[PDB]
């Protein structure tokens, strides 16, 4: 039993809800919130910009130190950093950004990072401003993640479309 509320169950382990991931994280304070990161951990827009804003830029400050020490992430890769006021940990995961010409096959590799954590609150990787098809992202999520994932989503119209088309 966990404290996630109001989710629709898609499979044994995948759940989905129309929700603002920032507000969800503040309410639940999950062990792990997933950020839709880029390789530079520059949290400008989309989910990343919103999560970072909610931390009063502390996420960005921590991220800049991480990059200065370690260099950029790989597309498809991840790192674990603090969750600040939102969660215990933030798993920064880099899905491919179609608006940059990155290979969509890397979306499965990106979701594989979720399997290192028993329970996660997460967005659909590569969706939104990353330019991939969200129906595809949900399919890859369901077919790749084996741990318990609670997907938030932002766009109410999109949420209804995702549920109705789910196979
Ligand atoms: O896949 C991640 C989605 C992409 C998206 C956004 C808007 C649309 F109209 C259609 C797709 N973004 C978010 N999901 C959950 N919580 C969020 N908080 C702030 C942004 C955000
Ligand atoms: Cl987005």
């Amino acid at each position: 039993v966990n404290s996630f509320s109001g989710y629709l169950k898609l499979t044994d382990n995948v759940y989905i809800k129309n929700a603002d991931i920032v507000e969800e994280a503040k309410k639940v304070k999950p062990t792990v919130v997933v950020n839709a990161a880029n390789v530079y951990l520059k949290h400008g827009g989309g989910v990343a910009g919103a999560l970072n804003k909610a931390t009063n830029n502390a996420m960005q400050v921590e991220s800049d130190d991480y990059i200065a020490t370690n260099g950029p992430l790989k597309v498809g890769g991840s790192c674990v950093l603090s969750g600040h006021n939102l969660a215990k940990h933030c798993l920064h995961v880099v899905g491919p950004n179609v608006n940059k010409g990155e290979d969509i096959q890397l979306l499965k590799s990106a979701y594989e990072n979720f399997n290192q954590h028993e329970v996660l609150l997460a967005p659909l990787l590569s969706a939104g401003i990353f330019g991939a098809d969200p129906i595809h992202s949900l399919r890859v999520c369901v077919d790749t993640v084996r741990t318990n994932v609670y997907l938030a989503v932002f766009d109410k119209n999109l949420y209804d479309k995702l549920v109705s088309s789910f196979l």
